[PDB]
């Protein structure tokens, strides 16, 4: 139908926002200490720890997918990345401080984002 294409012409282009959401977030992370999953090799005991690991690599790919139906399921996503982090790691470390620091920047871009998605529908 041509409602359906419609559907996927506003997906299309939230992805297209999402895309630069997400580039704009992970500038933010200059250490790449979120760039990519745990490694299970390395942290053999995470999945103990955390239930639901993220990480932007694993972001982007749901992205390209197209999965990311509305701005919340991303922020859903960005939130377990920081979350995660400040539990595992303790607070005098540099995995959690990288974590405080992207949330606290992430917050301005996030905070237009919102914006724009309700602007644009």
């Amino acid at each position: 139908s041509m409602e359906q294409v419609a559907m996927e012409l506003r997906l299309t282009e939230l992805t297209r926002l999402l895309r630069s959401v997400l580039d704009q977030l992970q500038d933010k992370d200059p250490a790449r200490i979120f760039a990519q999953p745990v490694s299970l090799k390395e942290v053999p005991d995470y999945l103990d720890h955390i239930k639901h690991p993220m990480d932007f690599a694993t972001m982007r790919k749901r992205l390209e997918a197209q999965g990311y139906k509305n701005l919340h399921e991303f922020e859903e996503d960005f939130d377990l990345i920081i979350d995660n982090c400040m539990k595992y790691n303790a607070r005098d470390t540099v995995f959690y401080r990288a974590a405080v620091r992207l949330r606290d920047q992430g917050g301005v871009v996030l905070r237009q984002a919102r914006r724009e998605v309700d602007s644009i529908g």
